[PDB]
């Protein structure tokens, strides 16, 4: 029946966490790792957390490359599945890279702070998942602090993440009155105390509820009947379509409620899925190795394995340059206690060292066939700046530098139609600081920034050749070309954009565009 590869490939579970800041992603991640026996990685995740708020000597330690790479892809075994959890940079580090990580996961898990509910970064990231039709599992965290009512929390999720909510575990009480969770499908009761085997409940009439929950038993029975009416039973097919999301309540800090969520994930989360290419749809089943670059770092290119098997001694062909590339000493991301020939299977991540001459989306194969993976885009930035050059004779240099950095994708570049200025857009503002320093160290250029009216950008496309031309004349003042030669409308804010948009309903204004 199944092949060695098709099995190995299917044990994979590749996901990232989409969360707003301070929700507990780091805490939950460390918790997940401990379940996978990933003792050391878990240490690293914890050590880094600690080092942020530590003395100066550590801040200088966490900010280094060696570590932010080890924890960038964290793999651990769980219930014989190989879970590949990809770090999604947040806080100060939030950038386009975060979105790109979402272009490499078969699925995602949402983590919500119960007190805050759905916040801005949660919505933003979910926005990405929706367009790529990526199934999501939801974990409502921090039930030990006072929080929103669970029904309120679902309502919040449903409204703002535009998806149905299927609760799997329900919380009894909250804050100081947090007793634990009742797992609806398994008819088990999990008490919070200072993991543990749960208690079987037979019917909602079980006196055990009274025994363990006391006067709070009434609320669970109260809540459960409400649920069994306006309730969405987890439906596997609907989850995969993205229409529905399983919800879990817990206290990551206390390693509570996590087990159930982890189990749901290994059992039902998607394994490596087919990937589109220009010529055809690559299947993870195929023996021939294929991979797609989704992240780059200053040089190493992280690659998601799309089909086949990766080993050190193998030879890969870089299609864009047409070159032949060596992976002799790559980075294979794998759980500690390796114990096997060193190989990677579809859904895994590998770090190919390659100097320059790469882009986001580049395809590497084993065979002599032309193949080009598609669908990893650039995302419209929220933040813009105009780059000013102090010494005008260095203009040829800045131009090289910026064009090269954008090809590499450290930032997005916009050249207005009515002037010679450079406007940089960034998914997160940190990118601007990175760009300045790199421009100096790699290109010998001191560049400054200046503020601009612009807060919004959309890529414009129109079928009616006359209308599009008329439009381009009217909004000559707001148009720009990006590094990839694409036409972009720049607006001061989303509202001002609608004025333009309602005037030209026949012009499309996209928030993404494919790379070449
Ligand atoms: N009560 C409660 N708190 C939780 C829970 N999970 C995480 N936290 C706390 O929330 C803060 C953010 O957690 P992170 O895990 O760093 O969140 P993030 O990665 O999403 O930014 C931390 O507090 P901090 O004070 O900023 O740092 P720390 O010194 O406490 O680690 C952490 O201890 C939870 O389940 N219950």
């Amino acid at each position: 029946m199944s092949s060695r590869l098709e099995r190995e490939a299917a044990r994979r579970r590749t996901f990232a966490i989409i969360s707003h800041p301070d929700a507990g992603k780091t805490t939950l991640t460390e918790k997940l790792l401990l379940f996978g026996g990933a003792i050391q990685m878990a240490g690293s995740v914890k050590a880094r957390k600690a080092a942020r708020h530590a003395t100066s000597d550590w801040m200088a330690m966490e900010r280094e490359r060696g570590i932010s790479v080890t924890t960038s892809v964290m793999q651990f075994p769980y219930r014989d599945r190989v879970v590949n959890l990809l770090d999604t940079p947040g806080h100060q580090d939030f950038s386009e890279d975060t979105y790109r990580v979402l272009t490499a996961v078969d699925s995602a898990l949402v983590v919500i702070d119960a007190a805050k509910g759905v916040e801005a970064q949660t919505r933003k990231l979910m926005d990405v998942c929706r367009m790529r039709a990526t199934p999501v599992m939801t974990f409502v965290n921090k039930m030990d602090r006072e929080a929103l009512h669970p029904l309120d929390v679902m309502a919040d999720i449903e409204q703002h993440l535009q998806i149905e909510c299927a609760p799997m575990t329900w919380p009894i009480g909250m804050g100081s009155s947090f007793k634990g969770t009742y797992d609806l499908l398994h008819k088990q009761l999990h008490l919070f105390s200072a993991i543990q085997s749960g208690i079987v409940i037979h019917g909602a009439d079980d006196p055990q509820l009274d025994e363990y929950l006391g006067d709070q038993a009434e609320q669970l029975r109260m809540d459960l009947a409400l649920l069994e009416e306006a309730g969405t039973p987890f439906d596997e097919e609907r989850y995969l379509k993205g229409e529905l999301t399983p919800v879990f309540f817990g206290s990551a800090i206390n390693n509570f409620g996590v087990r159930e969520m982890l189990d749901m994930f290994v059992e039902f989360a998607p394994g490596p899925q087919p990937r589109p290419a220009a010529t055809r749809v690559v299947e993870p089943g195929e023996e021939a190795f294929t991979g797609v670059v989704f992240k780059i770092q200053a040089r190493m290119a992280f690659l998601r394995i799309c089909s086949g098997t990766f080993t050190r001694g193998m030879r890969l062909k870089h299609h864009r340059t047409g070159k032949d590339v060596t992976v002799a000493n790559a980075t294979i991301f794998m759980a500690q206690d390796r114990t096997g020939v060193e190989e990677a299977f579809p859904g895994d991540i590998i770090g190919i060292p390659n100097h320059g001459t790469i882009k986001i989306g580049d395809t590497f194969t084993e065979s002599k066939e032309v193949l080009k993976f598609v669908g990893i885009p650039n995302f419209a930035p929220e933040h813009f700046r105009r780059v000013r050059l102090k010494n005008p004779l260095k203009a040829k240099q800045l131009q090289k530098g910026l064009e090269q950095l954008a090809e590499e994708g450290a930032v997005q570049l916009f050249r207005p139609l009515v002037n010679n200025d450079y406007i940089l857009g960034a998914v997160g503002v940190l990118q601007f600081d990175v760009i300045v320093a790199r421009l100096a160290d790699e290109y010998g250029v001191d560049a400054v920034y200046e503020g601009v009216s612009t807060h919004t950008a959309r890529w414009v496309y129109c079928e009616d050749k006359k209308i599009f031309a008329d439009f381009q004349d009217y909004h000559r003042g707001e148009l720009a070309v990006d590094a990839e030669g694409a036409l972009a409308y720049l607006a001061p804010n989303p509202w001002r954009l609608e004025s333009a948009m309602e005037r030209y309903p026949k012009v499309e204004f996209r928030t993404t565009r494919e790379i070449s």
